[PDB]
């Protein structure tokens, strides 16, 4: 058949692709989203839960915040647990007013999907072998297969919002991108349960046996994590083994108040820090997990995706409304400045709260311990953590 | 016959002299034994920056007159990254705390003159000093001088004998545990009779490597350059030193730098080293005998001073209040502050030096990000400033 036509072709219907598309459509910039999996499959992913104010603001601007505001929970603080002691970080007081919002990525994604349904902005699911073409040409395009037919999308710009295993990043020629990576010797084993959270705020716990995070998605939906060796598989961890181990890494007081229950979802995510430079090539712009990855210890993943969306969205508005086509050259510079800040903090928190075993020498272990002392005791240290946790500012586009 | 005292002190460097001066004043007898001659000890060119805790201690010891007259109070320090100058107003950021620039040699000289005036015994050129009966109730030292073996009977031994001392090596095998990080570089220092390029210290990170613009007075400058461990001082002419220093500074700063012939020039290797515990029986390790820091945080002499402070306050209570229980608190107290200083010294070293290929691309990227974060965040600067002026001494109660 004949080629579909739009202004911005978006690869990936995850939070990045959907939010970008929603913001663009509201601003009168035509876009089409193509996604490899089914709508159901995308919604089945249990991932992030902590939204920085910048992300919340973007969602409000996109006009998809009614449910987030009603069913989400503003968290004014977080706890770091070292040596069995519970240290609360009053993010609100430490930052002079900032907070975080606990609302599931799945929920955010569902809201964005319902909003796109209402607008009628085209979105195509179960699209196989999406390939971008003529990234340097003036007329880039996408091809894909669906319903046993090759389909084409002509556009001006391509936004690669296709995640860690996307096609976007891989479509850029060799030499162009440079990669910076740190692979951690552990993953997070996550368990979502239909049970009351043990605390009204997140508890990041460092314990001799290893790291543990007590989290949640609502007043009736809990999310717990344990660091685990890379070899470990989710089949080796029954619901009971996970509950017992979580209990062993928490103080007796918290262990007793913990209400356990069957896992609605359980899986292991390997931890890695990854960044590519630049985050664009010609008319293709990499957004979110397609460009960078962080360990979730700082709750920065989805929030960095959102800042990437922020910058590309505000540049594109000026490209089409003010004809400033060349402003797109500042996308990577802007995005990367904030990516490195979040990457730094995510790296810092991972080093601070995890058991590295033989992967760190004796000196580095002592420095981990002295950092745990200093950062949770010094008022300036607590302020260092709090201001990073709530999310550093977005810079203005010139 | 044998010499008798309460506390026998090994080493006549800053640790040993300050501990001896404080103890003597409190009425606690002490003898100091030193391997080198007095002249040789004075020939050493090292520290220059004193925390208020160290300044307070010297005033308490009654050896502050010359420091209060010739030392210079610094209200800030500068950190320099990619041309940017970030002044840390220590006073404004820490609620009034400052640092004192006064040479370690000057402090050492003043202490030596005060002990001479008091007549508290001190023995130079004490060879093969050895401690014995560390856990017994009657510990003692032996040493050789003027062709004869001499003995000092005491109640406690203070090992203030530095990195190459005998005290640490005298403790039975396996008791001590050594934590260490050896840096792939040293500091080439040059003392010059020229005006400092700035009235405050300048810690400069540069693609080519770290440089420190420091001073001993308004007429005497002290500059440092990081150099690889292979380097020998004989490979560094004054000319090469000056040119390299200028290459590591913004052109606008280098332009007015006044160069001159070296009065002293040597390379010190950098290392982070902590020994635990810091005592065995009636033997206590003090200062460099127990721990080393890279000088990037100006913590060395200052940690030695806090070790001295704790051992001194404990001994006062031991002798005047029979608080023998408190001797077990020396290592816990000293190590709490030592680890904090070690952390800071490590932090500053990581932040400001070039590690070449001793650091992978990811760690270089985290250095770059740390320099961006700590030097632009108000909280980041507070963090550095409060560590730089030195964290408080805890009370020995
Ligand atoms: C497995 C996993 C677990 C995580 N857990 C946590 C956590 O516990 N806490 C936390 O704070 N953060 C977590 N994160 C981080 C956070 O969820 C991500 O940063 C966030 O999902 C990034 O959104 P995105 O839209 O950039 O990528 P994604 O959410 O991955 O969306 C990418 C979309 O593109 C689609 N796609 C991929 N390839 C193609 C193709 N060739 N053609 C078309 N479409 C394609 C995918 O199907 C997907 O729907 C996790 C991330 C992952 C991947
Ligand atoms: C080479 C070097 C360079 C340094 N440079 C700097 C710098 O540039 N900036 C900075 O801030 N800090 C620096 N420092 C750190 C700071 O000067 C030290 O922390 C400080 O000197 C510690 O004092 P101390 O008395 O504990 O040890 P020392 O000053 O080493 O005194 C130990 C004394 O014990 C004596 N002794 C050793 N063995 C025996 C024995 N068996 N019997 C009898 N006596 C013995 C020694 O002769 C010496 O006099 C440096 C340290 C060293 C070693
Ligand atoms: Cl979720
Ligand atoms: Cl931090
Ligand atoms: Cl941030
Ligand atoms: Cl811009
Ligand atoms: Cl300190």
């Amino acid at each position: 058949s004949n080629a579909m036509k739009t202004q911005v072709a978006i690869i990936g219907a995850g939070p990045s692709g959907l939010l970008l598309g929603q913001l663009l459509h509201k601003a009168g910039i035509d876009n089409i989203i193509v996604e490899r999996q089914t709508a159901e499959y995308v919604l089945g992913r249990i991932r992030a839960g902590v939204l920085e104010q910048g992300t919340v603001d973007l969602l409000r601007e996109a006009g998809v915040a009614e449910r987030m505001d009603r069913e989400g929970l503003v968290h004014e603080g977080v706890e770091l647990l070292v040596g069995g002691r519970r240290q609360r970080l009053d993010l609100k007081a430490l930052t002079g007013g900032k907070t975080v919002m606990v609302y599931g990525q799945t929920e955010v994604t569902r809201d964005l999907m319902q909003a796109r349904e209402a607008s009628g902005a085209p979105i195509i699911y179960s699209a196989a072998n999406v390939q971008p073409h003529e990234l340097k040409g003036e007329k880039p395009y996408l091809t894909f297969e669906k319903d046993g037919r090759v389909q084409r999308i002509d556009c001006d710009y391509i936004a690669g919002c296709d995640g860690f295993h996307g096609i976007s990043r891989q479509s850029i020629p060799e030499g162009v991108l440079k990669q910076y990576e740190r692979v951690y010797p552990f993953g997070w084993l996550g368990l979502l349960s239909d049970t009351p959270p043990v605390n009204h705020e997140l508890i990041y716990a460092h314990h001799e046996r290893g790291f543990a995070l007590c989290s949640q998605r609502s007043q009736t939906r809990s999310r717990y994590y344990l660091q685990v060796p890379l070899q470990d598989r989710v089949e080796e961890w029954s619901d009971e083994r996970f509950w017992d181990e979580l209990k062993a890494r928490l103080p007796a007081e918290v262990a007793a108040d913990l209400v356990t229950g069957p896992a609605l979802e359980k899986s292991i995510a390997p931890l890695r820090s990854l960044v590519v430079e630049p985050m664009q090539y010609g008319h293709l712009f990499l957004v979110g997990d397609a460009a960078h990855i962080v360990p979730p210890t700082g709750a920065k993943g989805l929030n960095l995706a959102a800042s990437d969306v922020n910058y590309l969205y505000r540049i594109l508005v000026k490209v089409y409304h003010e004809g400033r086509v060349d402003l797109l050259a500042q996308y990577s510079p802007l995005a990367l400045r904030r990516v490195w800040k979040g990457e730094r903090f995510s790296w810092f928190m991972t080093q601070l709260l995890h058991d590295f075993g033989s992967h760190k020498d004796a000196w580095d272990q002592k420095m981990q311990e002295a950092d745990r002392e200093y950062f949770l005791t010094s008022p300036a240290g607590l302020v260092n953590i709090a201001e990073n946790y709530v999310g550093l500012p977005f810079e203005e586009v010139a």
